């Protein structure tokens, strides 16, 4: 993502990161201590999740490394459009939770209040390169109306577009999946943006994860 900064080190017990072939995928988040929660698009063989991780580069030991046994897809996506871009991760062994892997509430509720976000991710900063260190960034929620008028007749009620017009920060590359957090609950996940990265004038889109409450329940039950 860029224009943010290197996260807290005790601020992100949800992250979780996505690798396949020994290299960086996408972001995810933990929702429950069997469950990753990450966009559709990240989908590919051989996915390997980290949790507890900060720095890339680091063997960390609070990290956990774990398989893949299930990837469930929403059956809906849209891959033109990145309509209802969200996917579950059945982890092959459950979290092990500690201080710095704790799974992030949904917001369950569509009509919930608060606008002012954060980000995170590995993804590319603004210099171009990708980040060992994990990147976070305060963005506020934009309205459903302010969005559409900047992606016209492209945005669906499971979308959610969120963007800062001071600095611009933004996810980029590579953060896709990863937690659009606002008021401490799971709001959307990365999904689609602008290319270059930054949201100035056209806002990041987020899969807005308050509409799959359901799916999500009957997922991580059945
Ligand atoms: C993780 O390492 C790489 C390395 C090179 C990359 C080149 C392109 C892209 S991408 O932008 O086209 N990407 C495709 C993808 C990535 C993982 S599985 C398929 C998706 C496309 C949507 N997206 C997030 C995004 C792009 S711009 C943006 C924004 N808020 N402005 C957000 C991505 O990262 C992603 C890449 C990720």
């Amino acid at each position: 993502l860029v224009h943010g900064g290197p996260c807290d080190k005790t601020s992100h017990p949800y992250q979780a990161a996505l690798y396949t072939s020994g290299h960086l995928l996408c972001g995810g988040v933990l929702i429950h201590p069997l469950w990753v929660l990450t966009a559709a698009h990240c989908k590919k063989p051989n996915l390997q999740v980290f949790l507890g991780k900060h720095n890339l580069g680091q063997q960390e030991s609070s990290q956990e490394q774990s398989s893949v046994v299930r990837a469930v897809i929403h059956p809906d996506y849209d891959a033109a459009s990145h309509d209802q871009d969200i996917m579950l991760l059945r982890l092959a062994r459950p979290a092990k939770l500690s201080e710095l892997i704790q799974p992030l509430p949904l917001e369950r509720d569509c009509s919930a209040q608060t606008t002012s976000c954060h980000i995170l991710g590995w993804g590319k900063t603004a210099d171009g390169d990708f980040p060992d260190t994990i990147q976070c960034a305060y963005i506020h929620l934009v309205s459903r109306e302010e969005c559409e008028h900047a992606y016209p007749g492209q945005i669906t009620q499971n979308m959610l577009c969120a963007g800062d017009e001071k600095y611009g920060k933004d996810s980029c590359q590579g953060d896709s999946g990863g937690p659009l957090v606002c008021g401490d609950h799971l709001r959307g996940l990365v999904s689609w943006g602008n290319i270059p990265c930054g949201s100035k004038e056209k806002p990041g889109v987020y899969t807005n994860v308050c509409r799959y409450t359901n799916w999500i329940q009957k997922t991580i039950q059945a």
